[PDB]
């Protein structure tokens, strides 16, 4: 692979001093880009995901608009449940759906052995390699996957729940079957994530998007052990393969209650949602993890001038060390690309001013 | 009105020592009760709300099953937007809907003057009086309303949003119109809440159910001032009317980031969701507010034996002083009444053991 030109993102991830704060945005390849919609109009969603060229193109799109300090591959977290044997449909203007969720412990029987999952996701590896080659060292490439608990919620729920009541019913009523499912997911995720790095990913983000539906006690029993195992096992397998381990990012959305635990879970970076004050997060995690985030994505509905002032405040709170700027969640589909541009320019402008 | 027999709930609310921990459950009059469904089958939802006898009956139902230490009137937070002139429909198996949300600043013109709202909600006052008379002093009666921000989200959104992106777009793009709407809501809520107490309510809970979609900065600008004003103004009007002010409870769901602010907002009690560790909440709020909550409602899917152990742990964390037990949110419609029974008995059994 081509030699990396801008490695600011990796340097911040590992906790090193940099000349400016690196920035990227969750869902930077997304519907808010007119060119994304155009490209996506040509295949259905999961067919797009299975085309290395389409995936590479969508990844590159935001970089052509903004001097983002990292690319993130175009794919989806739900490819893992699908590779485990579940049917997932993209419902027009309504999102992902599993028409046949796991309903009882006996349904675990229709899942693939987790060890065969990486070979089912070869198309994602092809997209990563192609994208790493085409980026030609411009910025690092982030690969990613959903965390076990979050993936479980998609596998068990019949869609669009603000409570995850069915998924949580599993934890309380079927704890053994839940642990079994969470282990299956962990054992699929580890070789998949290793494969992403083998294929060229230079950093990994694990999305625990549904962390907030859990309190501390359930999170520590059912989410945290597997989060920990994913990091331990991936790092170990990369070492054994003779490869360099990549910085790993854990993002537990609405996971304020878990920050201390997450800072000791084997991840270089803890991503934060926008509800956590940067200073309080820094107290929780201490001084040896990098924090990523955390601007309210809706702040990008404000004027470019206002975005700049909000970014300035945010950077003041985080301070210059051990920090990668991002939003507190993904970009929304009605957002203005010029305002995303303003967010990028503002992190770069103010982070320099905060140093020199 | 009949003299109050069991005032444990009020004594804990004001912060006084009690012989046991008082307990009630949000949505204790709800679908999880077969008798509730039966009664509700006779009218449509908002027609039920407009019948003092139906409201009284639903309120009493849980008390006939469980020795709960408080009743809460049957009504809904959405009666306020409706009394302001918005049409709200109850969508079969899908919940409340505003077919015509406020879309722009100009839509504020179709709202009633907030001063006339209390007189539109006379039916709720009738339900409260009837219920206070029928309860005959058994336990205190809680009245309630939605907080301004939360009510705004219902008025502006086109339903079922996990982001409140439109409501938040208002805050960033239309801050002046947002403040105008939030003031209208505050000015409707104050005379309404005062009226509830005049009619017989012995405590008030304000539901900031959508607090979590905001971070600290937006919450402090747009939610907190009005929360503060509601308490200041209600207390003042009750004093002036020659009445005793009632304990007030603020419940900001997913409002971990606001606890310190909320403890100095003029409320006797801060209600907590289940994601906040009781000990951390106690550090945030200090020693002069009462905490209410906070058991994961899904914990009631566990066995009666498990519920007891979870309750015991919870009570250990909160300690005996300045505490009212409740769930961290409302009861879900698929929950077993016997397990709600188990939750009640367990708070009573263990809180005594924790004292004597
Ligand atoms: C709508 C949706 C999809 N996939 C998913 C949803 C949300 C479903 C729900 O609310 O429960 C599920 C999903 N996909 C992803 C996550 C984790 C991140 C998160 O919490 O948002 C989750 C929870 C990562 C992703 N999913 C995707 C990426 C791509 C990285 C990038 O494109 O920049 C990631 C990290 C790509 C994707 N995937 C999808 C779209 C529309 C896109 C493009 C981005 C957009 O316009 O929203 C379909
Ligand atoms: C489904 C629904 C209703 N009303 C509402 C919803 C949720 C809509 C959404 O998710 O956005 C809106 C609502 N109603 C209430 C709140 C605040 C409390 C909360 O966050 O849940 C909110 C956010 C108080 C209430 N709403 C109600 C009470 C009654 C107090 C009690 O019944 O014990 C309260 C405090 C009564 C009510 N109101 C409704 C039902 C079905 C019931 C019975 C309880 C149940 O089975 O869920 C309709």
């Amino acid at each position: 692979f081509p030699e990396l030109k801008n490695d600011t993102f990796l340097r911040a991830a590992w906790g090193e001093e940099t000349d400016y704060t690196p920035v990227w945005c969750m869902r930077q390849a997304g519907r808010y880009l007119p060119e994304f919609r155009e490209t996506r109009a040509a295949q259905d969603f999961f067919s797009t995901c299975r085309s290395p060229e389409a995936c590479c193109e969508l990844t590159l799109q935001p970089l052509r608009r903004f001097p983002l300090d990292a690319a993130i591959i175009f794919s989806d977290i739900l490819v893992v449940p699908q590779a485990l044997g579940m049917e997932v449909t993209m419902v027009p203007g309504k999102g992902p759906s599993f028409p046949e969720p796991l309903r009882e412990e006996q349904d675990l029987e229709r899942l693939r052995d987790p060890e065969v999952v990486a070979s089912e996701l070869g198309y994602v590896f092809q997209a990563i390699t192609l994208t790493r080659q085409r980026l030609a060292g411009r910025v690092p490439l982030i690969g990613f996957a959903g965390a076990p608990w979050t993936l479980m919620t998609y596998m068990v729920e019949r869609g669009g729940s603000s409570t995850m009541a069915q998924a949580k019913r599993w934890l309380y009523q079927r704890p053994q079957a839940s642990h079994q499912l969470l282990r299956i997911l962990t054992d699929a995720l580890v070789p998949y994530l290793v494969g992403q790095v083998v294929a060229g990913a230079q950093a990994l983000q694990l999305f625990e998007s549904h962390a907030g539906h859990l309190g501390p006690q359930l999170f520590n029993k059912f989410a945290l052990p597997y989060i920990r195992d994913v990091a331990k096992q991936v790092k170990a397998r990369l070492r054994e393969a003779g490869l360099a381990p990549v910085p790993m990012i854990i993002f537990a959305k609405d996971g304020h209650f878990a920050l201390e635990e997450l800072a000791q879970a084997g991840y270089e970076v803890v991503g934060l949602d926008w509800t956590v004050a940067p200073k309080k997060a820094r107290e929780c995690v201490g001084k040896t993890v990098t924090l990523q985030g955390n601007l309210d994505p809706c702040a990008l509905y404000a004027s470019e001038e206002e975005i700049g002032q909000l970014v300035k405040q945010m950077l003041d709170d985080f301070g210059p060390h051990r920090y990668i700027a991002n939003l507190g969640h993904g970009l929304y589909p009605d957002m203005d690309p010029e305002h995303v541009g303003a967010f990028v320019d503002a992190v770069h402008k103010h982070s320099r001013l905060l140093r020199q």
